[PDB]
Formats: C-alpha cells, sequence, structure tokens
C-alpha cells in the first residue's frame, strides 16, 4: 500500500516490457541504472504513481537516453537523448569489467611490456578503473576505462600482492580500442604472497575463542509491516534501497506520546570519493566515486547469519535490475537487528537513597558492499534516547603499488618491494531534514571564550554563540574542533514547553576534508568534499552532490551549482549535506587484509523533547 | 605471588596495626588515603616489598602526616609532618559530608536566610563542595568546604530539582566555624519535582522491550590467575585498584607468537576536573577535582548482574581502608567480560573467488562511581587487533541553579525557573609507555598538503610529517584536527621486518580543552587541562598532573613543574599525559536524569606487528 515500498520483481518486469513495446530496449541496449523515484512533495494525491528512472546505454555507439516510466500507468513519461561530452558518461557497466583485460590481451604494445617483465599474459589480471577527466583531449565524448595490472600466480592467488608498476593502459570500451599504453619503466613484481587463508601465512588457528551466544527468546522488539516499514521503541521509518545509493531511510519519525513527530524525511549516503595522493603518472589520475561511477548498491553482498550478522536478525532482500531489465534478487542484502548498548542512565542518590539504572539499546540497519579490492559496511543506528548515528566500516585489501628504491613520501611499505599509496575515503551524507515538519533552519554553534574582567571577575565564564544560515551563499561551512563547532537544525515554528524552538544537533568527527590542491581536477569534480557542511533549499532534481553523471564529467555540477541560486533557507524545506571521511596512511597491520576502520557522524536531540524521552523505560 | 596483586584485607589490618604500635593512629586520627605503592624500576630484586602510602588527618587540629609503611617488614619507613598552607590540604573526608549541613543548621545567619525564603531547615540539604583557592586570605592553612542548599520536599524527593540560589556559605570543618554566609538575593525555589521513578512523571512503562540474552555456554575466553592477572586473546595484564585513581592497568602486553611484547607499563585516569562557567559569585568558585579532591575509587558502586553488567561477567571485589584503617570490601566493584564487536575483516575477491569474514571482539574492564549528583563509568577496552581504547560515560543528575529572569549566557533552562550552569568534564590519562620496552619516544604527525606544480603536476599529492619531541620543554602539544594531528610512541631500538621502528598511534577526539581564562585560579591549579598532550621523563614521585595535594592548593604543582626540568625524552623512559573531555551545555533532554554521554581516546598499532595480528582468528 505504501508509496515507499521496495520495488518488486513484478514492477521491474513491467518496466522492461514498457521499454520493450516502446522500442527503447533493443538488443544493443543496456540498463545502466534503474530506480524507483520518491513521491513528490505533497503526497496528498490519492493513490500513488510508481515511477521509475532508467539510464539506457547503447553498446553499438549510439547516444544513451534518460527515461522515466510509470508502472502504475504502463506508459513512458519522458525519454531524453544525452550528449555525454556535455553532461557526463553513464555509470560503469558490470560487463565492462572484463573487456579491459581482454582488449589488452591482444594488443601489441601491452604484450611487449609484459614480455619485458617475463609475465605470462594469462596470469595478468587488469583492474577496470574510472578514467576521470584530465589532459587527453581525444577522451572527451568517449567511454574510457584505465587498466592497472596485477599478477595472479594461480587461480586462488591474491593478485593484490603482485602489482605491475610503471605500466598503465587506457581503453575505449565502445569502439574497443587501446588508445594508449604507457610504460615508464620496469619495477620488480613483489614476490611474497598475500593469501590470508593459507595455513603457511596464518599459522595454526586459535583454539582460545569461546562462543558468544546472542538470542532473543521472545523474538525481536521491532515489527516490520508492508515489506519495509519499521516500528521500534517509538521510532518509525521506511527502509528503501537504491542500486546507486544503497540503503536509504525515509520518513524517520518519533512517537512522542500520542503524536508522530517527523525528524528526517530522507537519509542516504549520496556519494563517496576515494582520491589517491601518489603523484606518479601511473596513478596520479586515480579517483573513484564508488557511489556515482560504480553504484555501490549493485555490489551488495549476501550477509551470512552468524558471520556477518549475529543475533536474532531479520533480513530484507531487495530487487534490482540487470543490464537487460530482468529482476535480480539480492538475497539477505540488508541486516536489521537490535543490540544491547550498555548503560542508558544511572544514579545512586545520597539523599533520597534511591538507586536507578537503565540499559540502552540500538536498532541496527546495515548492508555490505564490495567494489574490487574494497569492502564497505554502511550502518545506521537508532538509539532509545533519540540519537541517530551513521557509521562506515572500511576493510578489504589495500590498493597496492611497488615500493620504490629508497622510499616515498606518498606511499607506505607493507612488505618487501610492496607499497600502498596514500589516499582518502570521503563520504557525503544527504540529510533531507524534517524537524517537526518542513520549516527548518540551521544555526552554527561555537563555544565562546570570555576574558577575565568586569562581570567575569574570577575568569571562569564561557558561553556559546549561534549564527543562523539564511541564504545558500553563506551555508558553505567548515569544521572547527577547537571551538567545539556543531550545527543545530531547528524548527522556528515549533517550540518545546520552555518556548524554545525544537532542534537536533549534528556532531561531526572533524576529520580532514579533501587534501588535493584546489586547482586539481579532483577538487573540481569532487567540490562537495572540500567543505564539511552544505545546506540547500530542497528541489526534486537536486539529488547528488556531484550531479547525475559522475563518470568523466569535467566538474562543477552538483553542490557548487545548486548554491549559486542563493535561495532562502531560513525556515524553509532544506537539505543538509555533511562531508566526512578517513585519511588512510596504510600501516603494516593493514596487510594482507585490513582490519575494520570506522568513521561517521551523529545527530542528538537539542531541546526537541520536553524532558528526557526515556523516563518510561523499564528495569527488566 | 605477583607484586601487582590487589591489596588484601589482611594487608590492610597489618597496616592499621603498624600505625597503631607506632603511635601514629590515635583516636584523633583519620586515614584520608591508603594505597599500595607500585614496585620500583627494576623489579629484579628477589621477593617483593609490599609498601603502602597513607595520608593521616588530625581532626583535633594538629598537622597531618604522610606515612610509608612496609607490610612485608612490619615497619614504618618514613613519616613526614605536612605544612598544608604550603603543599595543600588532604582529600575530603567522607564523614565531612554531613558536617556542613549540621554546622549550618544552628548558625544564626544561615537560619535568617532560610526564614526569608520560608524554608524549613530540616528540609534543606547542603552539598559539601571543595573550596579551591581564591581571594579570601583567612582560608590559607584552614580546611574549608563551601555549601550549596537544595530543598528535599520529602525523604525520597530529588533535591536537585529545588536549588536555593543566591545563597552560599563557607565552613571550616576542623574548628567547626561558619566563616561566611553570603545572601545576594532571593530567588524562587523551583517547584516542579524531578523524581524519575514517580509514575506521574514517567507515565506507564513500556511493554515493548523484548529481552536480549547474552550467554557464553562454554564460559569466557579469558582466564584470571592470582586474583587480578588477565590473559585474553594474546593480551596479558594486571588489573589494579587504587582508592584515588580507581581501576589501574599494569603490564599491558601482547603475546606475538612466542615472545611477550610490552606495550604500556601503567595506565590510569590520573585526575579529573569539572569547572563551571557561571560567573555568578554564588558559583564562580565551583571546580571539582573528583579524582584529586574526593578520590573516585572510594565511591565505586556495586554493579548488579543484569542491570550494570550484562552477559557472562567475572567480578573483582577490591579492598580499601575506611577512616580508621579497617578493611572495607567493595563487592562487585569491577566488571570484566568480553563482547562481540561486529566485523573484524571482510573481503570477497572477484579474481580468486574466495569469500572471507571474521568477527571482532573486545575485552571490557569497567567500574562505576558516584560523587554527589554525578555518576561516571570508566571503561577500558582491548580489541583482537591490538587496539586499546578508553571511554568515560557521564550520567547522573546535572548540577542545578535557578534560571534567572530573562535568561543567561552561561546557564541552560531545563524546567520553569530551573537552570543548569555550563561546565566541562576534563580527564587526564597518564600512560606510562613501554613500547617493546622502556626506550620510547613521541613523534607528532601532521598531514602535509602539497601545491600543484613540478613533481605534482596533477595536484593530487599529499604526504605527512613527523616531528620528534626531544626535550620536555617542547613536549607540550596542542591538537589540530584540521591537519589530522596524531602522536606516535615508538621504540627507536626495536624494528619490524621492514626495518621500521615499532610504534603505537594515539588517536584523540579533539574536543575543546580548558575554556577558563589563562589568568584564572582554575587555569593555574588545573594547568594540565589547558593542553592536549604532555610527555615527561618517568620519575617515581611524578604521579598526578596536579601533584599529591589538590585540595586548596594554590596551583603550579604537577605537570608545569615537572617539565621545567627540561629532561631528555628522545629514546627514554617516558610518560604520556593526554587531556580529553566533554564541554556540557545542558539540554532539556538531560533532565531530570541524564542519558549517557561519552568521551575517550584510543591507541592503535602503527608498524608494531610484521603483518596483521589477526590472521589466525577462526571463522566459527
Ligand atoms: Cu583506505
Ligand atoms: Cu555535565
Ligand atoms: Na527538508
Ligand atoms: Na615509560
Amino acid at each position: 500500500a505504501s508509496p515507499f515500498r521496495l520495488a518488486s520483481a513484478g514492477e521491474i518486469s513491467e518496466v522492461q516490457g514498457i521499454l520493450r513495446t516502446a522500442g527503447l530496449l533493443g538488443p544493443e541496449k543496456r540498463i545502466a541504472y534503474l530506480g524507483v523515484l520518491d513521491p513528490a512533495r505533497g503526497a496528498g494525491s490519492e493513490a500513488e504513481d510508481r515511477r521509475f528512472r532508467v539510464f539506457i546505454h547503447d553498446v553499438s555507439g549510439a547516444r544513451p537516453q534518460e527515461v522515466t516510466v510509470s508502472v502504475t500507468n504502463g506508459t513512458v513519461i519522458s525519454a531524453v537523448e544525452l550528449d555525454t561530452a556535455a553532461t557526463g558518461e553513464l555509470p560503469v557497466l558490470e560487463e565492462e569489467f572484463e573487456v579491459v583485460e581482454q582488449l589488452l590481451a591482444t594488443d601489441e604494445r601491452w604484450l611487449k611490456a609484459l614480455a619485458a617483465r617475463n609475465l605470462d599474459v594469462s596470469k595478468v589480471r587488469v583492474a577496470p578503473l574510472s578514467a576521470g577527466v584530465f589532459e587527453y583531449a581525444e577522451e572527451r565524448g568517449r567511454r574510457i576505462l584505465r587498466g592497472l595490472a596485477f599478477v595472479q600466480d594461480f587461480p586462488e592467488d591474491s593478485a593484490w600482492a603482485h602489482p605491475v608498476d610503471g605500466l598503465v593502459a587506457y581503453v575505449d570500451v565502445v569502439s574497443k580500442e587501446v588508445t594508449r599504453v604507457i610504460d615508464t619503466g620496469v619495477f620488480p613484481v613483489p614476490a611474497e604472497h598475500g593469501n590470508y587463508t593459507d595455513p603457511e601465512l596464518t599459522g595454526p588457528l586459535r583454539t582460545t575463542q569461546k562462543p558468544i551466544s546472542i538470542t532473543q527468546p521472545e523474538g525481536p522488539s521491532f515489527t516490520v509491516t508492508g515489506g519495509n516499514h519499521i516500528e521500534w521503541e517509538k521510532w518509525s521509518l521506511d527502509v528503501g534501497f537504491d542500486v546507486r545509493e544503497g540503503v536509504v531511510l525515509h520518513n524517520i519519525a518519533f512517537r512522542d506520546g500520542d503524536r508522530l513527530r517527523p525528524i528526517i524525511n530522507r537519509a542516504s549516503i549520496a556519494e563517496m570519493v576515494v582520491p589517491y595522493g601518489d603523484p606518479s603518472p601511473i596513478r596520479s589520475w586515480q579517483n573513484y566515486f564508488d557511489t556515482g561511477e560504480y553504484l555501490v548498491g549493485q555490489y551488495a553482498n549476501s550477509l551470512e547469519l552468524g558471520c556477518d550478522c549475529l543475533g536474532d536478525i531479520t533480513y530484507l532482500s531487495p530487487v534490482i535490475s540487470d543490464a537487460f531489465g530482468n529482476p535480480r534478487e539480492i538475497r539477505n542484502g540488508i541486516c536489521m537487528h537490535e543490540e544491547d548498548w550498555g548503560i542508558l542512565a544511572k544514579h545512586s542518590d545520597l539523599w533520597s537513597g534511591i538507586n536507578y539504572t537503565r540499559r540502552n539499546r540500538r536498532m541496527v540497519i546495515s548492508f555490505f558492499t564490495t567494489i574490487g579490492n574494497y569492502d564497505y559496511g554502511f550502518y545506521w543506528y537508532l538509539y532509545l534516547d533519540g540519537t541517530i548515528e551513521f557509521e562506515a566500516k572500511a576493510t578489504g585489501v589495500v590498493f597496492t603499488s611497488a615500493f620504490p628504491e629508497g622510499g616515498s613520501d606518498n606511499i607506505s611499505q607493507l612488505a618487501p618491494g610492496l607499497g600502498a599509496p596514500f589516499h582518502q575515503h570521503i563520504f557525503s551524507a544527504r540529510l533531507d531534514m524534517a524537524i517537526d515538519g518542513f520549516t527548518n533552519r540551521v544555526e552554527e554553534e561555537d563555544v565562546v571564550r570570555q576574558t577575565m574582567g568586569p562581570g567575569n571577575e574570577r575568569g571562569n565564564a564561557f558561553s556559546r554563540k549561534r549564527t543562523v544560515l539564511t541564504r545558500e551563499s553563506e551555508a558553505v561551512r567548515e569544521a572547527d574542533a577547537r571551538t567545539g563547532r556543531t550545527w543545530i537544525i531547528s524548527n522556528p515554528e515549533s517550540k518545546n514547553r520552555l518556548n524554545e524552538p525544537v532542534g537536533y544537533k549534528l556532531h561531526a568527527h572533524n576529520q580532514p576534508t579533501l587534501l588535493a590542491d584546489p586547482g586539481s581536477s579532483i577538487a573540481r569534480r569532487a567540490a562537495f568534499a572540500t567543505k564539511d557542511l552544505w545546506v540547500t533549499r530542497y528541489a526534486d532534481d537536486e539529488r547528488y552532490p556531484t550531479g547525475d553523471f559522475v563518470n568523466q564529467h569535467s566538474g562543477g555540477a552538483g553542490l557548487p551549482s545548486y548554491i549559486a541560486q542563493d535561495r532562502d533557507i531560513d525556515g524553509q524545506d532544506i537539505v543538509v549535506w555533511h562531508t566526512f571521511g578517513l585519511t588512510h596512511f596504510p600501516r603494516v597491520e593493514d596487510w594482507p587484509i585490513m582490519p575494520v576502520d570506522t568513521v561517521g557522524f551523529k545527530l542528538r536531540p537539542e531541546g526537541f523533547f520536553d524532558r528526557s524521552p526515556v523516563l518510561d523505560v523499564p528495569a527488566n
């Protein structure tokens, strides 16, 4: 019944038939992206209109199209040819991963470089990497992928231990041409293996780990209705899934007594960028937008009970489309469960003699994704006390290079002759705010130091200042950990019983933002990442901080272009964009597979409730 | 057998007898502090010498003494009269808590102020607060406590909801004199109650929370031997307990294959300070060193299975001394258990087709303490991958005031007429480092931005710089979140297989440090808190960042005085002092009892192991 229900297999078959009868899905076509569109502002129209956005690629070489279709009304709504030299290529196709290794396997120049290194071609894996935009003018308009080579000694070998440095090729995957092959010098191929399941490397496994058993004998405290509508401990929300963004949260709300109070209309990780800091021309072009270029949702793992998700777990299995419009189920793609979170509140009073202790709990909603050497867990947490937290978990295998003779200021050595280039993982959270409704605004809050003097005779005083962001042109903000800087999203027209506007406070981790030079290509294409916080006026088509077509776009689209409109955000329908990430100087302990590292943010109520919202929690 | 074993009841009886026969523990004496001394550097002396340090107070008015005794040799080792006007008062006695309310209950000036507010004296609770050092010259040399009044409407009432503003008194607890009573004006006593167990306030309790069951059918994976020696998942350590510091960790080490590698010799929270930012003369003197002035260990709660500690929990019950030298057991004062911590490592490889997932685990060691309105949980965590984390959990009831007519820049309103002054909770972690032994050093690590140009043609490069701290005079460091600043403690004489010095990286949360004016009394007495990081050369008697006698000391002792020696720390026996804390602008949701807020730090291996140390973890 709900317009926010997950796309069904049936709905996706219907989309493929509508594109077929309309003659848009010919045998030369590929679906590069398919997703349900969110209902428009003011869903007061009786009965939904399930619409779908589709990106259609033409392998033969024709121009691609952007298509909207209504499955409610079996009709194509719009269909637009795209000039990709202008607005950007389409997302990388999964079938294109192999084409780079196969195109290179017959190229004369490729084989010359391999033979000079005594590499058997059937042993060389080639990674299909996004091209970006640089100085090669013949790439404009063309669908380009660059290739980096790794040696696999045998089928089960970890190729990441054997990079082939000094060598890169570029590939046009439509016309199937190796446009360039660059060989800047021979580097020794690192010899040590990195197979983390070889008893030779692991040694004997531990016998010391006794089991931890986490059960819920009466089942879980949350309920799911309609496929994806969660109700848990006064929280209410819909779990959506998009093949580009991954897990999306809609209609996050809190049942304060008898009325349902909205908090966030839509929450998602709307882009990630991984820029590399090795200035070597073999790699100085390396930057991946995993979300924008590859679509992280389509590589969601299936999560195993007992290994990935432990406890009483409820699964969701979202449906996406393959390149031909057939429905594909991702079995057990989303984990949801509650877990114990220690003490919520505690006090033993000397004067009343009353002792009081309550436990905290969190709702967990997660999925895990693999793009090549990288694996990423996306975790959303809901806590009893109203706090909302996001956490990214980064693991997998580090991207490797050779370690140069006598060192490097931009690469870490992980094993003899084996290096790891410096890089970042930067995420963009897009928070469509709905603090007690849609009239919201953002204040910046700084700690204020006071000087010893009149009115502050003992020099102990300190305060805080709040600056309202009224226009988009002044809502591009930087962190300042030293002054305790946070941001409050409030509703100026909704007050608590103290006659204060209700609000939520955003707590950032204050990690470094984009390190690249402001004149670089990557600072241009990933402008959102140069700043910690952006606020925009909501608009239906302002969906991604980089725009709709990241692959080989020349830069400027998305956030820098939205805020140019200089719209009013003082008490309006606004969207908060928060940049946060990890700056990774790889360590020996990251090799040969890396332990999880984490980064995130959280939002806590700030005068949203009239008292603590967890007075009614039992003792058990 | 171990010299780091917890003090026993027998040992404490023996201490009381030795002080008795020696005529130091007369009927006018009080033990204000008793603790075991750590073994000296080079414990190669066969058989230990269990020594004890004792602070002895004289209620009659004589001078107090500092005494060392050996229970191994039943002899007093040293005994020193103290000039407390010079070196500071002794810690606050527990029996002194009542004396302020009883001394004030017969004072003419106190009763005059109460009658002008129609307060029945038998209903007024008085909080015994530390005095600090300010402008009152008659306080030098005297044992002073200040008193703030709260109304209790009935025995089980929460007095914190009913502060009596505009009123403070000062009290000499030795001669029993009310030295001053200041009444700066009448404020309405806030009327709403804050009883969080009253069904009227809580409403009906939730019936929606189903149970979470955490069991270990084969028992826990860690072993305890000798009372307090932990071995768990290659970790090894001793859990100590001191009535001032609380839980202390000794001899933290990691079993890397066959050899036992030390990491940290001694870890403790060596001081906490809570400064208030309300400039009102009723409160502008308010600062508590809970550790230094009150001794947090002696207020450790007893932790209930199922409420405070959930799972398969092992308890320790430490023994301390009461004011008369009788042993007092704190039943179930320390919780230790392991808990599941999600995914440790994960990768699905496209080319090898191998799927790999491991879970992480943490060892938990905690206690909980109550000082008046405040409750604090101290958590030390040990992780499979070598990470060490500390976490403070702050809860209890916020300290309250009246909320003034038409607002305040230094106080939050929590209920009609009820305010909460701004304040901080600042902790000092003292880390006696032993990275693969005692030759250690500290480098500061900053991210380095590079300009687009020659050698960096595409403007993508970035690097990092490490600055060695060689003398104490240059080891007073500040955070800088914007440049990713961290600190590495390494051993220049111990290398990994890449010929890099092994090391651990300290990750700080980068919260604001002491906000008070640098000329304030509190910036003088709490100098450690004005800076994020200090490094000192180890010395037996350099134990606390504030010195041994915090109560009413005029300032400068501890860290600022140690570093003046300008000793060498480049490859030496060093101690790291890390300042971290919470800046608390109270919110409505903090009332009437506050949900937990957290702050901490962590240390991760940085080239300490030759590869990942968790390759040998099973799948289960
Ligand atoms: Cu990384
Ligand atoms: Cu506080
Ligand atoms: Na909004
Ligand atoms: Na040391």
